[PDB]
């Protein structure tokens, strides 16, 4: 099934996430390889516990390089956990905004292949996200990005950024926010709205434009702009996500070797799109 481990080979060392059911710490697994580890305190439902232990059991059936790494459970004693490999850097967003302009082009599109490539398997595994955004993804000292947060109802339930169903509205796919249609293709787009994120070091998307503005300018055909020094091929593959008709997007497979080809000619990451600026600065 999966690894139980006991309790007296874990240490916990600091708190990296809290919440109110718990929080998640760094720490040692057996003071010898670092580990995080999720709790689940005493109290908890039988539903938080199908969630907790639920997200484990999907977890251990995945085995790919851009997918956090299930080390094992504590299930025989409590409080509860859950044990994954420790990502150096944190959640995507975060360490964008924290490092603005430290990277190169190639690296940042390294990233984004790296999650098309953790999507690319979580779909053909028969997986639906319903929640992909920089803030679930995590970052090792390696750069290697590697998709997080699983399960079911638990994901857009836990999510703040999902507001109410329940949903992250600037990430979300059309048919998504109409009707409820989550599918790999829906997946596509917010994997679109990542690429725009990581293009811009952890830019919001449509900036201060509330839930309905956004919704709104979507529907009548409004689309993020270029970022700043974007190559050219990055944003028409953003824009290729974006398209209302789910039909017409491509899928994770033609990402990954589009991102594939233009990182093995890294010159063709030079022809950048145009920039439309939001200031004019005129000198005599
Ligand atoms: C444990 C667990 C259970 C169930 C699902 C999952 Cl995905 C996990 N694993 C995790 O939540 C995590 C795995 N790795 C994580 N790494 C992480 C997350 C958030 C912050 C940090 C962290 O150390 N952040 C900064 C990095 C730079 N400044 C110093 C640190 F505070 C690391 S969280």
């Amino acid at each position: 099934f999966t690894t139980e481990i006991h309790p007296s080979c874990v240490t916990r060392q600091k708190v990296i996430g809290a919440g109110e059911f718990g929080e998640v710490y760094k720490g040692m697994l057996k003071k010898e390889v670092p580990v995080a580890i999720k709790t689940l305190k005493a109290g908890y439902t039988e539903k938080q516990r199908v969630d907790f232990l639920g997200e484990a059991g999907i977890m251990g059936q995945f085995s790919h390089h851009n997918i956090i790494r299930l080390e094992g459970v504590i299930s025989k004693y409590k409080p509860m956990m859950i044990i994954t490999e420790y990502m150096e850097n944190g959640a995507l967003d975060k360490f964008l905004r924290e490092k603005d302009g430290e990277f190169s082009v190639l690296q940042l599109v390294g990233m984004l292949r790296g999650i098309a490539a953790g999507m690319k398997y979580l779909a053909n595994m028969n997986y639906v996200h319903r929640d992909l955004a920089a803030r679930n993804i995590l970052v090792n000292s390696n750069l290697v990005c590697k998709v997080s947060d699983f399960g079911l109802s638990r994901v857009l339930e836990d999510d703040p950024e999902a507001t109410y169903g329940k949903i992250p509205i600037r990430w979300t796919a059309p048919e998504a926010i109409s009707y409820r249609k989550f599918t790999s293709a829906s997946d596509v787009w917010s994997f679109g709205i990542v690429m725009w994120e990581v293009m811009t070091y952890g830019e919001r998307p449509y900036w201060e434009l509330s839930n309905h503005e956004v919704m709104k300018a979507i529907n009548d055909g409004f689309r993020l702009p270029t970022p700043m020094d974007c190559p050219s091929a990055i944003y028409q593959l953003m824009m290729q996500c974006w398209q209302q008709e789910r039909a017409r997007r491509p899928k994770f497979a033609d990402i990954v070797s589009i991102l594939d080809k233009l990182i093995r000619a890294p010159d063709s990451l030079k022809t950048l799109a145009d920039f439309d600026p939001r200031v004019s600065i005129r000198l005599p």
